[PDB]
């Protein structure tokens, strides 16, 4: 039993722990609240680096896990650089920090605030506890025991979107971007030559780049539902505008207007790629072409209309959505840069449905402070620590600065809920 | 009587003359064809600078009026720099050439190929000439006489889009971006304080910048149909992709698919601004805010739902398209960055309608080589030297490189048509 | 009587006060030490902006007045941005902060740590206090009274270098860069046309830029002892390398080797200009030249060998140092970007000479911690809070980060000296 | 027998051939002059890429082998891009062309103008031909025969500077940068771990980068006579200023003043590195350090005062020039980035000394048009197609634009000399 349980100790949960630790170290009341963290994965560099993949880190160095909420925090990137002796040299770089550096930073913060974190500890189920015909507690169930609380934070996220056509095919030679590194490693010393990469966002771009980087004979077929990479937005949304203002506006709309907004928003099609990532991919392809190798093939306005696994790889049928013209590609492997599914009700909350209010789609009803609206519940609070189009008008991001700000809103709400 | 008449001696017509002059100077057959040019405006720096406004010139220096068609042309920008003694210093700049420099270049080319151009010579009408019950010639009519030809090129463009709500109001204090400079000059030494600028493209951006640049007390209200300037595309379309490939794809679609493409294309909403222009505007506003002046006000997802001219300026009602919430602004002047109208049939071709084929909207039917399809016509050819969404899938651009390429296609087609 | 007196409340003294305030607010012992600050100039934005002139601020935002010493300080630039509500927009700029912004920051810090500062309070003299035939105290004398201390910090700097040839001429039409703004303002609404600007550093560059910016008919003659602006180093020294490592190396040399080092160092001639300043000046001159105005004239390898004030401005004789060829220029005004004199013994320490050790040139003998070495003194300490070639191997800089680091070394040394 | 012989068919000789071919194709008189080219090396991509090494190609694309002399040449980079179909994509890169691209360009030009070039044809000696007691011809001697001419162009350059201390040591594990690639290849699949790289210019930088790039365990000791790479000039000289103006000024000095100029010039120490090369090296080292590897060690103000080859690599003694402090390094291999020797009289002109005038150092006396001054010679002309400090005030560069301009001056001088 603790005052709260947070599920997930990725950046979002770390950011939240940093708010509590800032408070503890400053002797403020919030620091007394006891919170435990349950993370399914192990405490490893590999896993933290897995978490940053697909994320646009072409942003200012102040937009770290704590500074936008509290620049005096001992977990700021400036404190990280100073501890590592690199403040001056970092400034001379003239570029934003690398993914690898942000990972290291993230391990450096984690290591300092993880005293209440249980790793290798997946949540398998969350069971209700009813007492007077009304929900009073929940029991978070894990392989290493169970935990009880009135206050729950979900900081674990959502799952890969795998269209039905591909589910039977998931394997070593056809996989989602979320397992890109692991899957590539399984090939050992020899990658297959012919690749198809589906999708138009940063995860797709980085996969393409990594494939044409690893082996000079690899050929990549890059399929886009709309225009290709050359017409994507430069920078992911949270790096172009101050997202909380857009989250505010979205909450100020009534549900009918929200749906009109999302229909416009979805057809506007904002999907953005770090401009340095675009540049790396375009420059490398260009250099390749000087020697005659043209190794990236682009198919715009296309969907995969059929696919089968044969003895000689995959036979993939593309259909151009406008012309209806079709063509067939034979490849050795396929990468799905299809992104992640927005849950209506996260699977872990399955058993609590009777005490959860319904939004217009039956899913979770989430307020501006990330709190889940309940019904027939006595003192039980739940927060979902992330963005979504359906609740907030914006796709979920691994933006460190957004996590910092959310952590502030949640940690304060958690304090009020214990008095 | 000449073998051809080109209407317009802006960049597009100059580019075309450069193809003929290249050919003449090289002794090639195309140089013998006699062509005259009729330009409504005078031969002045002011007018040439008026023509470049709103245009993204953040492109490579090779994408000039001739080089993409013929790098050996004596009208290349490299030859311009060498003639002016600035080749070395230009390279040291590390930035793209300025609008002012491209204007000067353009006057420098014009001055060398304008021996067949009649300026201050507007076309008021174009009359048919029928002989055997079929159209054999046209008579281009001007205030300074008339001209006869079987071969006509329209390089004059299209007109400002002025919504009905504003037509009665056009004047010194409410105007289109195409007269921005002229109108601003009329105020002399004192601009009005409160401005409304409607629109989201580069012409809107540059107007805003110029207004907040000219006077530190000016306040600008910037109204956008969708998201504001911070979410526009960086770079206009022809600077992001090789437009002719997209023009090819659009022509390869049948008319039903073209309409499906434009419906998608129009909701995707690509409207782009030179990234240095965005940067100039954002930096200046930011610097202003350090001293407390917040002088640019943004209204997204908004339309003007009512406007009236009172004794104290304009009273403007905005409606947020999603929320339906309204608000009122009082301003002293209004700038319409509404862009330009695509004609279905340009006004100058009014009298030739009976010999012009019809596209799906009754307008001109234009092929991939910019030729207008005719009916019941003997040897008479017409070209429209520009882009449009309806014929080519792309908005009309003042892209110098595109003009160069078009000039090649048209000048060759003109040669074949005289034998 | 206070434990210490610091003379100067420019950035250097502010940085020092920030160390004490950080300590006070954290309850650390250093915060108990009482220190007063005497600043000759008034507490005004004009004066703070006067202090930043000539300074390369093209450096990373962490290199502020406190962060390199203590990122958790409440006076960090991140805390400044957050207080002003500009953290997100600052990141979107993609450029370093402007001089104007750093000034504002500096006023924002000053306002929070100036409770022990007396402004408009010049030090006219510092008198010794001898007791047992040995120096025990000093009496800092001002127009508003006198102050006694064993611990003295000089944070006031040094004076403009005015060669003998110019001293009689100093006036409204011939002046040093340190009074550039004040002097320009005296002209009111009309500047003179013909200017000569002597010097090759950033103060010279910025003067040139400001002159050709203010008036399109102004002509500037820019005279350089060596090569001109196009061959200056990009960035001032402290922005190219971590200066303290170079200060360390210089202290590790014995005096004979130091002189050999400075002779090499002085002939290497490192004088650097913010690359954006060079760019602004070169771009503007280039744009000017498109229209025919060539308004900046450069004379390399030149000295002024004679000058006289006539009724028609100045008659200036230049001599090329290599060729010995001479020429005469007639100008209306002259700007001396000659920099600042390194004192051997600052004038304010005149009366303490008998208790001050001598370096190889008779001047102050300063250790690595900025302490002045004394003789026959009981408990009396003096620090000079700045760099110099003669003591530290580097020219004095207004580098904010260096001030932060020095402040740490001095404030700790001050603490030890009071127990 | 031909009207002229040019020794060397690297960029300089290719540039010269382009002037003749431009003239031939335009029917101008210069095209009739017969000239043959003798190149020692073979016609291979490997060799052309060997020629560009150490060269700052961070310059504008107009500064190619022909354009600064004649933008209409069919050998312009714009014509190259157009022939390869890459003009548009090149512009989208937003960076300067790569070394690899400039090599390809250079092969593309060579292939079009090499019809008078004999490859694998070294000049071993050049013998005089005296007739009336005065020199009338020269006989260029090669392994494949001999050639006679009154007009000689030397476009072969100069030799690696190898200090005496190293001559006996030249081998697979200690080599000059000019054989860096060849030597590295000899190691096959395993490079040695510990490297010393001597020197401060671009060849040194690129060697360092390539070594730390090839193998993550390699350690590099980088020794500099003065300050290290962080204080080098950004950009080589010809990319910072218009070199011909500086060559003009140097020729306008009398010999006594030239020596004073070079003494200043040599102590100013301008040696420049492509800013993107510095950036690549600094970024990679920085990224390495995040994981704990610090693999580049810098020694400023140092010379190698002793070195010996032992059974366990090299034992190298460094002496700091100022402190006189020494230290010893043990490394497995050494790279000499010592640059190239300026000949006083090139070895190939050994036998013509009696007909060659003497400059102040006994060496060649070369005018502003690159002509060698002779004595007692009837109609015999020689040109050295390169820069040098001793004749022109500037170090020899592989600047393509400079070659273009020189080619113009030489080809015209060659024409006058045949009538």
């Amino acid at each position: 039993h603790s005052d709260a349980i947070c599920i997930g100790f990725g950046p979002a949960g770390i950011a939240l722990a940093c708010a509590f630790e800032d408070a503890r170290e400053a002797s403020q009341p919030l620091g007394d609240l006891s919170i435990g963290y349950l993370e399914a994965a192990p405490d490893t560099q590999w896993h933290r680096e897995l978490l940053l993949a697909g994320t646009d880190i072409n942003h200012h160095v102040f937009r770290d896990l704590v500074t936008p909420r509290n620049p005096r925090s001992r977990f700021s990137f400036a404190m990280y650089l100073k501890d590592q002796g690199r403040m001056f040299d970092f400034g001379l770089l003239g570029r934003p920090a690398s993914r690898h550096e942000w990972s290291d930073y993230l391990g450096w913060v984690s290591r300092q605030v993880d005293g209440h974190t249980r790793f290798d500890t997946p949540v398998t189920e969350i069971d209700p506890v009813i007492r007077n015909g009304r929900l009073q507690e929940v029991r978070v169930r894990t392989p290493q025991g169970s935990f009880a609380t009135r206050n729950l934070v979900l900081s674990s996220g959502s799952a890969p979107r795998i269209p039905q056509a591909f589910e039977a095919l998931l394997g070593p030679t056809l996989f989602h971007t979320s397992r890109f590194l692991t899957r590539l490693q399984a090939f050992g010393k020899q990658l297959p030559k012919r690749w198809l990469v589906l999708g138009s966002g940063q995860s797709a771009s980085e996969s393409v780049l990594e494939l044409v980087s690893r082996d000079p004979a690899i050929e990549v077929h890059s399929v886009h539902r709309c225009a290709g990479f050359k017409l994507t937005q430069l920078g992911q949304f949270p790096n172009r505008v101050f997202a909380p203002d857009h989250v505010d506006y979205f909450h100020s709309l009534n549900p009918a207007a929200r749906q009109r907004f999302l229909d416009w928003s979805r057809s506007t099609n904002y999907a953005g790629i770090d401009p340095d990532e675009r540049q790396k991919l375009f420059s490398l392809i260009y250099e390749d072409s000087i020697a005659g190798r043209t190794r990236l093939h682009t198919y715009a306005y296309s969907v995969i209309s059929a696919i089968e696994h044969t003895a000689d790889g995959y036979r993939v049928e593309l259909t151009d959505t406008f012309s209806q013209r079709t063509r067939v590609l034979e490849v050795d492997a396929v990468v799905l840069g299809t992104g992640y599914q927005q849950y209506l009700i996260p699977p872990l909350l399955s058993g609590l449905q009777p005490w959860l209010a319904a939004d217009v789609d039956g899913g979770l009803l989430i307020d501006r402070d990330y709190r889940v609206a309940t019904q027939g519940a006595c003192d039980v609070n739940i927060w979902v620590n992330g963005l979504s189009e359906r609740s907030h008008g914006i796709s979920d991001s691994q933006s460190f600065s957004l996590m910092a700000l959310r952590a502030g809103r949640i940690a304060s709400a958690l304090e009020r809920a214990v008095e």
